[PDB]
């Protein structure tokens, strides 16, 4: 792909984080802690899942960023509306304001309703995410496989400002402790 010149510097918003997440000083990495991280509760925090938002809000233009997923067993990545539900149980779908892909149990899937099987021959260590606000497009790229396309959501109805979206996943297995990292430009 040729989207690299739309690169944006994403940072994580501590206030939106599930209370078990540990965000690095530079706000560029996040991992699951083994306990509550001693923060107060607030209406922005995702309560049920290990999720956090980027601080940046997008309402126009073309944006690109990259995320490192090395050695993780489970994660979700993409964008979401600023006004997505934070509390309780919900599914990741465009109807609920999410445009995402994930890894779960050795398979990759796009967060459509119902979910769509992805076809990835080279398991990615870094994911590229491209948003074209005006066109209504969110695309995902396999940086480990020379930028090959993973999935395109088209005809997106964003219906609000967008934020970068992250889920580090649970670590019930002891094999999913590794962080998500925002990769340098
Ligand atoms: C920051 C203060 C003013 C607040 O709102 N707290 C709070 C904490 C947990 C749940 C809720 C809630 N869901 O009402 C509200």
């Amino acid at each position: 792909h040729h989207h690299h010149h739309h690169m944006v510097h994403i940072t994580l918003d501590r206030n939106t984080a599930n209370s078990w997440l540990i965000i690095s000083k530079d706000r560029r990495q996040v991992r699951m802690g083994d306990t509550h991280q001693n923060v107060s509760d607030n209406k922005e925090r995702f309560s049920n899942y290990p999720m956090v938002l980027g601080a940046q809000r997008f309402s126009s233009g073309k944006m690109y960023w990259e995320v490192d997923v090395t050695q993780k067993e489970a994660w979700d990545l993409g964008v979401c509306r600023d006004s997505v539900q934070r509390k309780g149980q919900f599914s990741l779908s465009p109807e609920n304001g999410f445009w995402t892909i994930w890894l779960w149990q050795d398979s990759y899937e796009a967060g459509t309703s119902p979910q769509t099987t992805l076809h990835i021959q080279v398991p990615p260590c870094q994911i590229g995410i491209f948003v074209d606000y005006e066109a209504g497009v969110v695309s995902f790229y396999n940086i480990t496989d020379h930028g090959s396309l993973i999935y395109t959501f088209s005809e997106c109805v964003f219906a609000g400002p967008l934020r970068p979206f992250f889920n580090v996943g649970f670590n019930y297995s002891g094999g999913n402790a590794a962080p998500l990292k925002l990769c340098p430009l």
